[PDB]
């Protein structure tokens, strides 16, 4: 069983670009999520389960704000803060950071012990930030992952 | 509770390198490795508990080789093969691959499902591999860890 989650890199003024897929598996321990991408800035970077199935761009403050279409954390128990992907009051979308390599390949996979079924993720998207995440709301919001680089629709 | 693992980057020759630290600790989905650690070859690197607490270099093919005192990597169930942290046929020291910054610091944790309490790492070693982990023994045996290039022994 698996989902096959195309990721582009977003970029509503020259165009978004593929760069590959994000590919979830059902473990014994969890969701599985395993990247295959390329053309990404290389880095350690925030990587999350938004609300939204959407990756589109959104106004804000007179620009046009790649991928603020997909929403906040996913956050369906109401956890109301940013942690750890084995925390249970934090987030749900909260997932372990996705490594970059200095290519700007990606394939190494990451466990999500908290999400345990496939069907649970559908209808919702994934997010690659520019910025890391320390799993934590201090001293940056949501981890530091400021702006939203690349994104997926999971469904 | 937790467990403090000093690391050293290993050299038989210049002399070791203190790097820093891998502290464990649990959560309710198993243990966590927290690395606080600088001066390491930025990348992806293989991590696993290895079975012998040592890091002491060995002799092999007339060379004074780093790491291999703490022998292979840690299978007290026999799997007898290299996996994924998540697969249960996999060595019980299989842990998540460790992301070494750009700079050459570390401090993204990861969490090893299959292993649910600090006293059953106790005896072992930890060790940061010169290469990856793609988590098979092929193409390359133990996931292309290959050299050993930090190590700290668990107590
Ligand atoms: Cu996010
Ligand atoms: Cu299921
Ligand atoms: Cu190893
Ligand atoms: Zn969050
Ligand atoms: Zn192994």
């Amino acid at each position: 069983a698996s989902i096959e989650v195309k990721v582009q890199q977003l970029d509503p003024v020259n165009g978004n670009k593929d760069v590959g897929t994000v590919t979830i598996t059902e473990s014994n321990y969890g969701l599985v999520f395993t990247p295959d991408l390329q053309g990404l800035s290389a880095g350690l970077h925030g990587f999350h389960i938004h609300e939204n199935p959407s990756c589109e761009p959104k106004e804000k403050e007179g620009k046009l704000t790649a991928g603020l279409g997909a929403g906040g954390h996913w956050d369906p128990k109401g956890a109301k803060q940013h942690g750890y992907p084995w925390q249970d009051d934090a987030h749900l979308g909260d997932l372990p950071a996705l490594t970059v390599l200095h290519d700007g390949t990606a394939t190494n996979p990451v466990l999500a012990p908290r999400l345990k079924h496939l069907d649970d993720v559908r209808g919702h998207s994934i997010m690659i930030h520019t910025g890391g995440d320390n799993h934590s709301d201090h001293p940056a919001p949501l981890g530091g992952g400021g702006p939203r680089m690349a994104c997926g629709v999971i469904k």
